[PDB]
């Protein structure tokens, strides 16, 4: 769920507050169109398809289902113990929280005007 998904970012991104991310460019939270203007945008877009993908599944909801997952000494990890959505949802957000932690953050990016720029 998000909680989990906002924790694996504290985990691979220790030197930012997850806030950042929340409100990036045309992807990075509240959104899903336009040009990825960035490769850090371009993580959360691949990430917001995820979603809608793990979504086809019954009764799976990303934003709210709960799986298991751990973060320890720098590896993040998805356990063996998530039915098929929690597998798939735990995975959208594992490769979005290693994606975040290898793009450049550009602070000129943060809070764009989404209905003038993500057209």
């Amino acid at each position: 769920n998000l909680y989990q998904f906002k924790n694996m970012i504290e985990c691979t991104v220790p030197a930012r507050s997850w806030w950042d991310f929340a409100d990036y460019g045309c992807y990075c939270g509240g959104g899903g169109s336009g040009t990825p203007t960035d490769d850090l945008d371009r993580c959360c877009q691949v990430h917001d398809n995820c979603y809608n993908q793990a979504q086809e599944i019954t009764g799976c909801r990303p934003k709210w289902k709960t799986y298991t997952y751990q973060c320890t000494q720098g590896t993040l990890t998805c356990k063996g113990r998530n039915n098929s959505c929690a597998a798939t949802t735990c995975d959208c957000d594992r490769l979005a929280a290693i994606c975040f932690a290898g793009a450049p953050y550009n602070d000129t990016n943060y809070n764009i005007d989404l209905k003038a720029r993500c057209q």
